[PDB]
RNA sequence: CGUCGUCAGCUCGUGCCGUGAGGUGUUGGGUUAAGUCCCGCAACGAGCGCAACCCCCGCCGUUAGUUGCCAGCGGUUCGG
């Protein structure tokens, strides 16, 4: 089931504007583009989900992020459809790193979310 | 109290960069009388200033009538 899907049309990307480090994950250069080695891909997918799974079963929250348009929307989906936090817009600086302070706004959100429905609006 | 000048400015908390002094925020794009507002952005917010909150001339109105007026009829020694 896996292979086919990928082999379908989900591999090989950026061309000639790479990074040599990532040379361990790549099959060849067809007509220009770098054809990533899926064979290896798979192997990695494993260990990855292993981790995900070995975490999704222990009450752990994950944070997804994708600020690029050719991938915004979807990320918005898969997140709500899992209750896992996420970032689709401008990934503020110091979120994780200055959480306590960024949170301050989250609180300001409800601060208004509440004043939204109220007689003080009169 | 006077001056730069009512000029649009000066800073702070945290995060981040930097050996550090210090940066970033407050560089960039449009606009404005304005650090005014917007959109951008390793920044996210905030304070003192700006503005607004205050008084005046303005339009109109309600209450109140010893200023006022043949304004309406009025008597009037002829000046409300
Ligand atoms: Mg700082
Ligand atoms: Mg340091
Ligand atoms: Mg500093
Ligand atoms: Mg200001």
């Amino acid at each position: 089931v896996k292979e086919l899907l990928e082999a379908g049309v989900h591999f090989g990307h950026e061309r000639k504007r790479w990074n040599p480090k990532f040379a361990r994950y790549i099959y060849a250069e067809r007509n220009g583009i770098h054809i990533i080695d899926l064979q290896k891909t798979m192997e990695e997918l494993e260990r990855t989900f292993r981790f995900i799974e070995d975490l999704a079963m222990r009450g752990g929250t994950i944070l997804f992020v994708g600020t690029k348009k050719q991938a915004q929307d979807i990320v918005r989906m898969e997140a709500e459809r899992a209750g896992m936090p996420y970032v689709n817009q401008r990934w503020l600086g110091g979120m994780l790193t200055n959480f306590k302070t960024i949170s301050q706004r989250v609180h300001r959100l409800e601060e208004l979310e509440a004043l939204f429905a109220s007689p003080e609006i009169e």
